[PDB]
C-alpha cells in the first residue's frame, strides 16, 4: 500500500522515494527515473530554438534546459502544440519558470507550479491507500508546565501520553503510580522514552490533536534545549514543519501524521472545538478538563498529578478512538484523489476536485490551465452570493413529507453538459441554455467536467446497488465509506467552480447550475400542486416539504410516492427525485430555522438552536416544554399558556433554586472575581450560591430569569401573538 511520497536529492539529480508497506511491513521504493518539466506556448516552433538556450542561477550554479520535445494535447476541447521542457532538478523549473515565460517567442507556459512528488504519482499512475493493508496506529498528546510570561516552549514537558490498540500510558518524570505510568528519570530521559516508544511500535499512523500546531512545535523548542534528535522519521529525519496559510503543518517521513483538527473542524459543526467538546458531540459521552491554571498548581504543590495525569491518559485514549472514526473517511477520500492522505486530510474540497481534475488532466491528455494571478484572483473573490430560500408558509403542519433531488446540482452539470470547455462553443448544432442568466452550452461533444461527473455519480450507483447486498459488514461499510467519498466529491464540483483559485473556474458554470437549480425544483413545487393537490409547506435549494391539507399520513404517502414516479419519467435521466421522509407534525420559523416531529417521537429540528454552552438553566427546560407541547400535543394554545402559567410562578418567586444557576464561566466577573482577595454556579439577583443566601423566608432571585432566560428562549418559536400576553397582566 502506497503511504506517500517525496524526493531526496543525490549528485544534483532528484531521486523519488515510494514509502509502503506491502504484505506486513515498511519499505521504500526509489526510482530515479523521473524528470521535472512544464509547458510552453510558443509563438513559432522555430523559437524553439532560441528558447532551449535560457538559462537561470540558483544555489549559485546554473540551471539550463535539459531536453525538450514538441506535443499535442487538449486544452478546453480545442487542439494545441505546446513544447514540454524538461529540466534536471524540481528546483530549477521555479527558478526559471517566468524567464522563459518572459521571453517573446513564448505565449504561456503551463503545469509548472505542481510538486514534483505529487506530479510523479499523477504519472506513474499510482494511487495512495490503496489494498487490502491495515496500518499500524498510534495516538499521542501532551500537557506542558504554562506559565503567562513564558515566550514559547519555555516550560518543560510534564507528560506524554500515548493511546494505542492495546490502551493508553502516559510517561512523566515526577511520582504518580498508577498501572498506566511509565516510570521514567527526568524531562529529557521522559522524551527520549516515548520516542523509544515510537520506533518500538513502528506505527503507520502518528494521530494528534492540533498536534499540527502545538505538539510538534513544543516538541521541537524543547528537543533542542534538551540536545536531543526527534529521529520520528522512518528514515531518522526529524518532523519536517510546513507552511498552512495562517497556520503549520507537520510531517513524519514514512508514516501519516494524521491530525484531527483540521479534518474535524471540516466535518462537525460546533461553536467550540476543544478536545473534550468534540469527544462528546462524537461518542455521547462527557469529558473531564482539566486545565494549565490547574495543572500547574498541581505538579508543583505535590499530588492531584493521578488527575493531571488521568486526564492525560485520556487526551490519548480519546485521541485514538477519534483517529479510527475520521481516518477511514479521509483515507478513502485519498484513494479516490489520488494523494497522499496527509494531503486530502488537511485539505478543503476545492483542492480535493483540483487534485482529481490533475489527475484526470494526464490520463485524458488534456493540458491544465493556469492557477489564477494575485489581480484576477482577488477580482473573483469580489462575486455575489445571493441565496435563494422561499419564505416558509407559518403555521403548524400535519403528514408532511420531504422530497429532495438526488445530486441535483452534479446532475444539471451532466444533464446540460456544463463546463468550461463547452461554454461559448461556437460551431455547435446543438445547445443548452441556461435559464435567467442565459448562458450557452454546446451539448455536440460531452465536456470535460461533466463527463467525468457522469462516471463518478455512475459508479456510486453501482456501489450503492452492490452495497444494498453483501451482508458483510466489514465488506459492506468497505464500500459505504466508497460511496460516501463520491458523494461527497461529486457536490464539490458546484462551489469548486466558484473557488477563486481553481484551475478550471468558471463563473458561468456556477451562475448557471444555480439558474438551472431553480427551474428545475420550481417546476416541481408547481407540478406537484396543481396535479397532486400538494401544499408545498417550505423550501430550499435540494429539496423541500409538503403535505394534502387534511389527509391521512397513508394517503399523503400514498399519493406522494405517485408524484415521484410522475417527475421522474418526467424530467432528465440524471434529473430523479425521492422520497425523504414522513414528519407527522412540525412548523417552520424563517430560513434554515424551523421544527418536525416523526411518527416514532423524536424531534429532530434544527431550525433554531442556540443553546447557552451549559443547560442555560430554566429556559433548556421550558424551551422543551413548548416545542413538545407545539409538536406533540400539537396545542397552540397550550405552550404559549405554558409561558403565562410559568410567568406567574418564577416572578412570584416559586421555581426551583438550583434550576437558576447559570452553568457558565471563563456582571460577568461580579460574583465571579467576588471570591478573589477556573469555573462555578451563580444565581445572583450580582450573587453567589451556595448555603448562605437561600432561606426562603429571607432570599429570593430576581425579575431577570424572565425577561433574560425563560422569555428570550421561546420567544421566537412562538409565533402568532407578542409576549405582551406571555406574562399575563
Ligand atoms: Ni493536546
Amino acid at each position: 500500500m502506497i503511504l506517500d511520497t517525496d524526493y531526496i536529492t543525490e549528485d544534483g539529480k532528484p531521486v523519488i522515494r515510494i514509502f509502503k508497506k506491502e504484505n506486513g511491513e515498511f519499505k521504500i521504493e526509489y526510482d530515479r527515473t523521473f524528470e521535472p518539466y512544464f509547458y510552453a506556448l510558443l509563438k513559432d516552433d522555430s523559437a524553439i530554438e532560441e528558447v532551449k538556450k535560457i538559462t537561470a542561477e540558483r544555489h549559485g550554479t546554473v540551471v539550463t534546459v535539459k531536453r525538450v520535445e514538441k506535443v499535442q494535447k487538449k486544452f478546453l476541447g480545442r487542439p494545441v502544440e505546446v513544447w514540454k521542457l524538461y529540466f534536471t532538478h524540481p528546483q530549477d523549473v521555479p527558478a526559471i519558470r517566468d524567464k522563459i515565460r518572459e521571453h517573446p517567442a513564448v505565449i504561456d507556459i503551463y503545469e509548472y507550479d505542481i510538486p514534483f512528488a505529487k506530479r510523479y504519482l499523477i504519472d506513474k499512475g499510482l494511487v495512495p491507500m490503496e489494498g487490502d493493508e491495515e496500518l499500524k496506529m498510534l495516538a499521542f498528546d501532551i500537557e506542558t508546565l504554562y506559565e503567562e510570561g513564558e515566550e514559547f516552549a519555555e516550560g518543560p514537558i510534564l507528560m506524554i501520553s500515548y493511546a494505542d490498540e492495546e490502551g493508553a500510558r502516559v510517561i512523566t518524570w515526577k511520582n504518580v503510580d498508577l498501572p498506566y505510568v511509565d516510570v521514567v528519570s527526568t524531562e529529557r530521559e521522559m522524551i527520549k522514552r516515548f520516542l523509544r516508544v515510537v520506533k518500538e511500535k513502528d506505527p503507520d499512523v502518528l494521530i494528534t490533536y492540533n498536534g499540527d500546531n502545538f505538539d510538534f512545535a513544543y516538541l521541537k523548542k524543547r528537543c533542542e534545549k534538551l540536545g536531543i534528535n526527534f529521529a520520528l522519521g522512518r528514515d531518522g529525519s526529524e518532523p519536517k514543519i510546513q507552511r498552512m496559510g495562517d497556520r503549520f503543518a507537520v510531517e513524519v517521513k514514512g508514516r501519516i501524521h494524521f491530525d484531527l483538527y483540521p479534518v474535524i473542524r471540516r466535518t462537525i459543526n460546533l461553536p467550540t472545538y476543544t478536545l473534550e467538546a468534540v469527544y462528546e458531540a462524537v461518542f455521547g459521552q462527557p469529558k473531564e478538563k482539566v486545565y494549565a491554571e490547574e495543572i500547574t498548581t498541581a505538579w508543583e504543590t505535590g499530588e492531584n498529578l493521578e488527575r493531571v495525569a488521568r486526564y492525560s491518559m485520556e487526551d490519548a485514549k480519546v485521541t485514538y478512538e477519534l483517529g479510527k472514526e475520521f481516518l477511514p473517511m479521509e483515507a478513502q477520500l485519498s484513494r479516490l484523489i489520488g494523494q497522499s492522505l496527509w494531503d486530502v486530510s488537511r485539505s478543503s474540497t476545492g483542492n480535493l476536485v483540483e487534485w482529481f481534475l490533475l489527475r484526470k488532466a494526464y490520463e485524458r491528455n488534456e493540458l491544465a490551465p493556469n492557477k489564477p494571478d494575485e489581480k484576477e484572483l482577488a477580482r473573483r473573490r469580489q462575486s455575489y452570493e445571493g441565496g435563494y430560500v422561499k419564505e416558509p408558509e407559518r403555521g403548524l403542519w400535519e403528514n408532511i413529507v420531504y422530497l429532495d433531488f438526488r445530486s441535483l446540482y452534479p446532475s444539471i452539470i451532466i444533464t446540460h453538459n456544463v463546463s468550461p470547455d463547452t461554454l461559448n462553443r461556437e460551431g455547435c448544432k446543438e445547445y443548452d441554455v441556461a435559464p435567467q442568466v442565459g448562458h450557452r452550452f454546446c451539448k455536440d461533444f460531452p465536456g470535460f467536467i461533466p463527463s467525468l461527473l457522469g462516471d463518478l455519480l455512475e459508479e456510486r450507483q453501482k456501489i450503492k446497488k452492490k452495497m444494498k447486498a453483501t451482508i458483510d459488514p466489514i465488506e459492506r461499510k468497505l464500500l459505504d465509506y466508497r460511496q460516501r467519498a463520491i458523494k461527497i466529491l461529486a457536490n464539490s464540483y458546484y462551489g469548486y467552480y466558484g473557488y477563486a483559485r481553481a484551475r478550471w473556474y468558471c463563473k458561468e458554470c456556477a451562475e448557471s447550475v444555480t439558474a438551472w437549480g431553480r427551474e428545475y425544483i420550481t417546476m416541481t413545487i408547481k407540478e406537484i400542486e396543481e396535479k397532486y393537490g400538494f401544499k408545498v409547506i417550505y423550501s430550499d435549494t435540494d429539496g423541500f416539504f409538503a403535505t394534502i391539507p387534511g389527509a391521512d399520513a397513508e394517503t399523503v404517502k400514498k399519493k406522494a410516492m405517485e408524484f415521484l414516479k410522475y417527475i421522474n419519467a418526467k424530467l432528465p435521466g440524471a434529473l430523479e427525485l425521492e422520497y425523504e421522509g414522513f414528519y407527522e407534525r412540525g412548523f417552520f420559523v424563517t430560513k434554515k430555522k424551523y421544527a418536525v416531529i416523526d411518527e416514532e417521537g423524536k424531534i429532530t429540528t434544527r431550525g433554531l438552536e442556540i443553546v447557552r454552552r451549559d443547560w442555560s438553566e430554566i429556559a433548556k427546560e421550558t424551551q422543551a416544554r413548548v416545542l413538545e407541547a407545539l409538536l406533540k400535543d400539537g396545542d397552540v394554545e397550550k405552550a404559549v399558556r405554558i409561558v403565562k402559567e410559568v410567568t406567574e410562578k418564577l416572578s412570584k418567586y416559586e421555581v426551583p433554586p438550583e434550576k437558576l444557576v447559570i452553568h457558565e464561566q471563563i456582571p460577568h466577573v461580579a460574583v465571579a472575581k467576588r471570591l478573589a482577595a477556573t469555573v462555578i454556579s451563580y444565581i445572583v439577583l450580582r450573587a453567589i450560591p451556595f448555603d448562605e443566601f437561600d432561606p426562603t423566608k429571607h432570599k429570593y432571585d430576581a425579575e431577570y430569569y424572565i425577561e433574560n432566560q425563560v422569555l428570550p428562549a421561546v420567544e421566537r418559536i412562538l409565533r402568532a401573538f407578542g409576549y405582551r400576553k406571555e406574562d399575563l397582566r
